[PDB]
């Protein structure tokens, strides 16, 4: 599966260290940058990656900057998308198993690299449970259709 | 100022917890439900209080669920919303800071009572910084308006 990939300057070096840790492992992998550690807009780099796993030319995305708060809420500003800032493995099974999350928030400043592969590592392998959860997600889907 | 609060039934008792802090500190508080344990559904509540906070009803609201997960994304679902779900006083600083934050969410199964109201106590007296950071929000803005 594609996993689309993003940051603003405060997540480029742990988006390095994710892009790194996921071709290892045998995923194909989208950088859709930033490319370095000049200042630059969180809010550019959620919706690249947004649109990304919206149009399926990625599967999943994973949004990084100092906290993970702007960019993740950026990218759900985005029909379809449900990003989840994660600080622990718990946060990122339940945003799988329970709001079917197609993107991961981390933050670089807050959550340290082994913390942070971790969680991925989590997050990549949890599983979307239905049942109530596809009910409370279409509720997500309604709000989306009135803001339309 | 005047703070919207609402939960699911994984978020009541916190809910019902930082109700009683607020008031303590001379908040007014609207309580937007949930108003029990039986199972809800957290977009229900999001909503409310997201729409609350946009009418100008709450200056400000806090939403909870086990995660916060699944009620901030669907509150970033309301255009001029901007929901943080924070684990420590950190991240809810950085959130009024830099995201000007107007939504605050909490995990009630992730974070215990006293680490949620510090981070409660810190997300209530932190202030935006502008500059740089208000371009950043607008651009979150061109997202809303591009899906509008
Ligand atoms: O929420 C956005 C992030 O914290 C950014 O990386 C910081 O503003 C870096 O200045
Ligand atoms: O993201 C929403 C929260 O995890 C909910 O409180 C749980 O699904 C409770 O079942």
């Amino acid at each position: 599966m594609k996993i689309g990939i993003g940051s603003d300057h405060g997540g480029y070096n742990l988006k390095r260290e994710i892009a790194d840790f996921l071709k290892k492992r045998g995923y194909e992998v989208i950088d859709f940058g930033t490319h370095g550690n000049e200042s630059v807009d969180y809010p550019d780099f959620g919706l690249k990656v947004a649109e990304a796993v919206k149009s399926g030319e990625c599967d999943r995305g994973i949004v990084i900057c100092g906290t993970g708060l702007g960019i993740s809420i950026a990218a759900n500003k985005v029909p379809g998308i449900r990003a989840a800032v994660c600080t622990n493995s718990y946060m990122a099974r339940m945003s799988r198993e329970h709001n079917d999350a197609n993107i991961l928030a981390l933050g670089e400043r807050v959550v340290g690299l082994d913390l942070a592969l971790d969680i991925v590592d989590t997050w990549l392998k949890a599983e979307f449970q239905g049942g109530r959860h596809a009910t409370r997600v279409g509720k997500i889907g309604e709000i989306e259709k009135k803001y339309s």
